[PDB]
């Protein structure tokens, strides 16, 4: 049985490309992931999906889409892909010890925020730590945060946070930053925002919130606390391309290139949507638009066949 | 007094532009036009939108974008912008007699889908008579509809629709076709798709939902009636880029054109967004998720002065 199209993944852009393939009878088979629902199924309020006056909890709308896709006929399965071979008329996916085929495949994987990997910071998603300026900076208006990387993400992490923050530590584990100059000299131009370098976080403390961080000097050791009630972790994000590497062509940092403002890969039949491409916005509205994307390009190329 | 953002239109792109700008505290003035709300305004049921597993009126669904602007602070007038001046450091928009300037300005104008103009096309339109094959194909299951046009766009909606209809009538005003000889001749090998070259509606007829049309040969005259249930109107699209034309670099189709994947126009603090931009996907999740893409670009090149 060769299925017409898998989706691999299950955040935005799986679900778009799930439902769209669905509506357009293609029965999709979409290999969900045990952790699956993508990044926002790891949060708490959504505000800025278009579509929702009074917001949304990421699990609630991660959940209208899963179910919608299934009311169009979706097959989904709460399973990880391990292995793929994505080249030829006949593409195959492995799932623990079952294959499955399809003419078509989008990739969906999504990318990982980067963790720091201290007690507190998982707990606490949520409840004063987040990954995104952007979609929780709001929520910090007249507080002391800090900021954690030394790249330009945390530089523009912390320097868009300071309309809404009474103070931003940005805290750097060496004393060489990897942003531009532009970035980093924004940052110190910044009257809200205090460095310090040298220096790594060891856990995160809160009460049912982030109430502080405990901190120690990389070259000396030294440890102290700093009473903070926000945490935003900006060390970089991995494009979940693992799967398709010697397969799919990546850009240098494992993003998967696409042709042009389409969702096309280098190899026929593969399409990729969502944050696995795109390194620039990073939303669910983005990721659903794309992903949207790759199942119109997929059901066109289908039709060429 | 200057405004950071000025956001021409209020369909997805627009109002999702809007959201994102007003929670980055942006203080976004929309001019949304007096025919606001885009083109769900003019449907009925969207059940492709992802996050809602039951679908949502087009209405429904563009005030919740409206109100969920106006909950972050967008200034919504409902207003056409009649004239724009975007070469500058200081940008200028007339509505009527009262002008409003910007630092930067997201034109988010839409796309128009071409109308026969005849008899009972807007009456019926979500009752029958529909624009996208994609959005309301789906609804037409073992029915007979016409499909009018004579290009690619009629050829991809008539062959797409097969899969859901009982019979498709394509009707040209020509007996030469715009479409490619790879259309063209894949709606002419499928068993479902009659064509009726010189061949014109006059008339759509229907009691509360499309019922028949009245056709004329454009070379004879002749006229006569079709029984059919549904009317797929696929004569091209008009990007309502007319306000931009010789300060913004178009296609030879008047899209607005955009450097890469991101939304800058060729105008220094103007960008772009939704089907004003987008002739390939034409979805209202892909209009917003170009509008959070243009809201972003935008906020990062005025962090940029
Ligand atoms: C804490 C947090 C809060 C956020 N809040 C917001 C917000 O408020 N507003 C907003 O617009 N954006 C927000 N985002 C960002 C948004 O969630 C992402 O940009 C969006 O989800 C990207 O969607 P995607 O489909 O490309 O990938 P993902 O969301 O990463 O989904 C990918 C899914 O596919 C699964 N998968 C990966 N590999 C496999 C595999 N081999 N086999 C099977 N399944 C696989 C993954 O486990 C995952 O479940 C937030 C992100 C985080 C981390
Ligand atoms: C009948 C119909 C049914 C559809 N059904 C679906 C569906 O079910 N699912 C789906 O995904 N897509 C559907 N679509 C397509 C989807 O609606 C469009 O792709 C999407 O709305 C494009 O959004 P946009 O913001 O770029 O432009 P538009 O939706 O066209 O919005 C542009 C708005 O800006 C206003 N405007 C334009 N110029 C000015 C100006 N100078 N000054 C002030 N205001 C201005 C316009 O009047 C308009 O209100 C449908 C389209 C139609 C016509
Ligand atoms: N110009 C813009 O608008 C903009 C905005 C965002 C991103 N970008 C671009 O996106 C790309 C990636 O940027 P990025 O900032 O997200 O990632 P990055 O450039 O790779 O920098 C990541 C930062 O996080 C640190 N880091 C990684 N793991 C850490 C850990 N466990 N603990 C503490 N620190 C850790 C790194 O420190 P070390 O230096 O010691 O490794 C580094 O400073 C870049 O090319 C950037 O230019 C551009
Ligand atoms: N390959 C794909 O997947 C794909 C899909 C869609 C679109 N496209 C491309 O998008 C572009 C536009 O395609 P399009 O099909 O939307 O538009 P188009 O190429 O301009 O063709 C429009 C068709 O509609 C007819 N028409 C216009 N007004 C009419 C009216 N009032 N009454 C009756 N007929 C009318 C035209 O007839 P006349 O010939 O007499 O003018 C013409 O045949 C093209 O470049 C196309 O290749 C590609
Ligand atoms: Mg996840
Ligand atoms: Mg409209």
């Amino acid at each position: 049985t060769v299925h017409d199209v898998i989706i691999i993944g299950s955040g935005p852009a799986g679900y778009t490309a799930a439902i769209y393939a669905a509506r357009a009878q293609l029965k999709p088979l979409v290999f969900e992931g045990t952790q699956f629902g993508g990044a926002l199924m790891t949060t708490t309020e959504v505000e800025n999906y278009p579509g929702f006056r009074e917001g949304i909890t990421g699990p609630e709308l991660m959940d209208q889409m899963r179910e919608q896709a299934l009311r169009f006929g979706a097959d989904l399965r709460m399973e990880d892909v391990d292995a793929v071979q994505l080249e030829g008329p006949v593409k195959t996916v492995v799932v623990g010890d079952e294959t499955h085929q399809a003419r078509a495949v989008i990739l969906a994987m999504g990318a990982a925020a980067r963790h720091l990997g201290v007690p507190g910071e998982e707990a606490l998603t949520g409840m004063g730590v987040s990954t995104c300026a952007t979609c929780d900076g709001f929520f910090f208006r007249d507080q002391d945060i800090v900021v954690v990387g030394g790249g330009d993400s945390a530089m523009e992490e912390a320097t868009f946070l300071t309309r809404f923050a009474r103070s931003v530590t940005l805290i750097h584990r060496r004393d060489e930053f990897r942003a531009s100059k532009i970035m980093l000299e924004r940052a110190r131009a910044n009257e809200k925002i205090t460095f310090l370098t040298n220096t790594e976080i060891t856990q995160i403390e809160g009460d049912p919130k982030v109430t502080g961080v405990r901190l120690r000097d990389t070259v000396t050791g030294e440890e102290s606390k700093l009473d903070v009630t926000g945490v935003f972790v900006a060390i970089g994000h991995d494009p979940r391309s693992e799967l398709v590497r010697g397969q799919v062509e990546l850009d240098d940092e494992g993003y998967v290139k696409v042709q042009g403002r389409t969702t096309y890969t280098s190899l026929d039949g593969v399409f990729a949507a969502g944050d696995l491409v795109d390194h620039t916005y990073r939303q669910a509205i983005t990721a659903a638009g794309s992903g949207c994307a790759a199942s119109i390009d997929a059901e066109r190329w289908l039709a060429e066949q």
